[PDB]
């Protein structure tokens, strides 16, 4: 329907401007006849998910690199893509006037949008909140009667989550992650810094931290929202580092293991939410395969765990083979899921860089790499932030895909947003990654998956400056002749039958 | 040269039998000397455009009826006259022996015939086809790889058009019209029934439908044929009716308006055929002025519409003033044009009355009405039918100026043929209707036009049983004393210098 309204801010590309009466959107998707492919392009130079089409001819006039689809080579199945509804995000969003709010949600969740089917939901305050609270801050309340939900959950997170699910293309799943417990179960009695839970797994401190997990669940359920999964903690490696500034609860791998085993798992198991899946190690990729080795090799924990959740900090190198690769090898039946990613901390980079293509590229390179190493789903950090890059009670240190300019009632869509969309919109839940063979060495990143209905989808990223001539072969349909422009991103689709 | 060979089938008048060795034909056209007028005469009693000549008098003594030419009451200029090359027609025409054919084509297109200067051409199958087909029946071919012309076009319609042009000496203009789009573009997936273009204008369905016109014109260009104009759709209103039996595609006027502005207009504009004119509403009179108001008050639609096309059901009433007149008043610069007419649609009447005089009169009466109300030219329906009024695949049979009996290798020219001829032969493209006031109430239908060379033509029709004596005054030259025999049609021509 409506194209991108560009705006430069002195970066290598532009964002797209939406206010309360215009936003760039998509038409109900079409499915071109067997023999016909669809392409979506976004370029640094300015193009933004633009639909074009062409032939899958059975001749082969292309003499460069070949990408051969190998549909019989079958890999993991996809949970889906989304991002987190942090206090920050909820606040920045409700700054906007209601019509702007809807153009915004639609952008993320609608078919006119990019089809998010996941929302990560922090359990009380995190660094991206305007205050440090938990759901039971009243002291020595061990059976949890003053367990309540603040204005924050009741007015901000929850009604937006409802609206998000109304607009949604597809069914949406919900993920929870606690940052810190009530401070009267902490070795340090403080929402941050080197301070774990009190006593040892099994004891009453440990048993209450588990009941809070259940309570959060009942509480969100009165408002009629069920969770697909919860993480055991967000970033527990962090609570062992003295002077950690954000809300954090320490857990050595050995500690998480025994906690899940004796407390979290059994408590969850015995409750009406026994179907909510538990995820472990909600923390950085360099903590694997070790953390997995420790938690899962003990039978009594492992039987509760459904997946391992990881974090991409896109400012840092971290070899996938040695981390995720090795992790799948050691437990091929244990799913890998990416529960947070963000970029913007390099001290010398503005936290929010409006129209940064490099950052979009970094995003996609990260998701592709993800799926080539067995990952079932990728989840962004904040849905929306301000131009400073907040509101964060400690410091802005990360960008976001949508930035909200409250003073001008407009909001902007970063190259990030579209580099994500090239995946989330075209890989429904149930899709399965399938083989895809390069004919030769190439400066491109590629990935191929297969829709539920059995149609193909291949994302191609170019991070070099040079254009790249490319042929994608599909054994059933024939050859798809194309060029992949420098600094670009294509998502190709087609029927196979 | 050769006169009509008459034969009767028990109706009020005769047909002119023609075969492979004989057909009634005209001498090469001449002009009356200044001071003399020319007459062509057709009568129920058997005279078939008989040529005679007589003097223009200096003075006139009388109390009887007086038609006064008003050379300065200048009105619409004239595009011309012709008829439609439907599959049915081509098929009938092409099933006679070759010399039977040439004679049939010359009957319509030569100077020794009635010199048609328009052929309307259906873009694929109508109800006067023997099979349903589009040019793009492969489903979801949004790119129209498999767009093409089947035999109906390539061995029937085109060859016959080339031959028709060859024989014609006035330049012939072609007009093209689609009944249905491919079925994958339509909401109901059928060639018939309530249905329309999917989605909304500016979308992919609408963009394709547009491209289809251009492909259409591409293909006909490759066979060295250019079209003067196309219609936005044949009988759009019909596509809006539950149960509709034959090829169609339904537009509300808003739909048609928006389609024209957003898709059809631009697409034609950005192509080699931009010169091709575009006519809106290829439907019945009662839709005016409404449809006219809806399309023509939107300037993004108006800039594309070169005129308004109307269908004339002769068995059926419409008030000329409240329809055409009013429309001319609102849009004097959008030409009215008649794209179709037929007799024998109405449920209770026979499709073919061979030799029906009553039918010819119904023709000229209403072609004169057309001219009186700013219609710039006229296009009959099927050039040739069979004695059933077909073939037609929903059995939607109706009459035709020429009826072909293949078992006898013989075709029959009807009163309609000559009734049309009285106009088509004597009103070259560029003629301008002028005023003609009567001196008193009277049973005649008349019309006056001036040719491009400056000389006069007046058609006089008598639908009463009684001879009317009358005089035509033209101040430049004098008086024509004549009689309109009862149940007759006369065409008069004279120089003015
Ligand atoms: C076609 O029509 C012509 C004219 O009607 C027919 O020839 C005439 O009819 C009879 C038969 O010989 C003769 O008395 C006349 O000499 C003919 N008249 C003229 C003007 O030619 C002829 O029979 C028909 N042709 C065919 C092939 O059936
Ligand atoms: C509410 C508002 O100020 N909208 C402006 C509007 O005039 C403009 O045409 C559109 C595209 O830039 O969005 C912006
Ligand atoms: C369309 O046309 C091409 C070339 O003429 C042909 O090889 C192909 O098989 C056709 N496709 C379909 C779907 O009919």
């Amino acid at each position: 329907a409506r194209p991108c309204i560009p705006k430069s801010f002195g970066y290598s590309s532009v964002v797209c401007v939406c206010n309360a009466t215009y936003c760039d959107s998509f038409d109900p998707p079409t499915f071109p006849a067997l023999g016909t492919f669809s392409r979506y392009e976004s370029t640094r130079s300015g193009r933004r998910m633009e639909l074009s089409m062409g032939p899958i001819q059975a001749n082969h006039t292309g003499t460069g690199l070949l990408l051969t689809l190998q549909p019989e080579q079958k890999f993991q199945k996809v949970k889906g893509f989304g991002g987190a509804m942090t206090d920050a995000a909820a606040l920045n969003i409700l700054a906007l006037s209601p019509p702007a709010q809807n153009l915004l949600l639609k952008s993320y969740f609608s078919e006119e949008g990019i089809g998010y089917n996941i929302i990560r939901v922090p359990m009380a305050s995190c660094d991206f909140s305007i205050r440090t609270y938990t759901y039971a801050d009243t002291p020595d309340d061990f059976q949890l009667h003053n367990f309540s939900l603040p204005e924050e959950d009741t007015k901000l997170k929850i009604p937006l989550i409802h609206r998000a699910l109304q607009l949604a293309q597809r069914p949406v799943s919900l993920l929870a992650s606690p940052w810190t417990s009530p401070t009267w179960l902490k070795t340090n009695g403080a929402v941050n810094g080197k301070g774990s839970l009190k006593g040892q797994p099994g004891d009453i401190y440990h048993q209450t931290w588990a009941r809070y997990f259940v309570k959060f669940l009942d509480a969100y359920a009165e408002h009629k929202l069920q969770f697909w999964a919860v993480t055991a903690e967000n970033e527990p490696s962090a609570g062992l580092l003295s002077g950690y500034p954000f809300q954090c609860l320490g857990f050595t791998p050995e500690h998480q293991r025994d906690f899940i085993a004796r407390d979290l798992g059994p408590t969850l198991a015995n409750s009406t939410h026994h179907n909510v899946r538990l995820l472990m190690l909600d923390d950085q990729r360099l903590l694997l395969p070790h953390w997995a080795k420790v938690v899962l090799t003990d039978p009594e924990a492992a039987k509760y765990v459904h997946g391992i959740a990881v974090h991409w900090y896109l400012d840092f190198l971290a070899p996938a083979k040695a981390t995720l690769g090795e992790t799948h090898r050691l437990f091929p039946n244990t799913m890998l899921f990416a529960s947070e990613a963000c970029v913007g901390s390099k001290f010398w980079e503005q936290s929010v860089r409006l129209g940064s293509w490099d950052r979009g590229m970094q995003y996609s390179h990260s998701i592709i790499t993800s799926l080539l190493y067995h990952v079932v789903g990728w989840t962004d950090w904040n849905l929306a932030l301000n131009p400073e890059g907040g509101p964060n009670w400690v410091r802005n240190f990360v960008d976001s895909p949508i930035i909200v300019d409250i003073t001008k009632d407009t909001f902007y869509k970063q190259p990030m947003f579209y580099h994500l969309g090239h995946f989330s919109k075209f890989i429904p839940e149930g899709s399965q990654r399938v083989g895809l063979v390069a004919s030769q060495k190439n400066d491109l990143d590629a990935v191929a998956l297969m829709h539920p209905d059995g149609s193909a989808v291949v994302v191609v990223l170019n991070r070099s400056s040079k254009d790249v001539p490319l042929t994608i072969k599909d054994p059933a349909v024939g050859f798809l002749e194309t060029i992949s422009p420098g600094y670009s991103i294509h998502t190709y689709l087609w029927r196979r039958q």
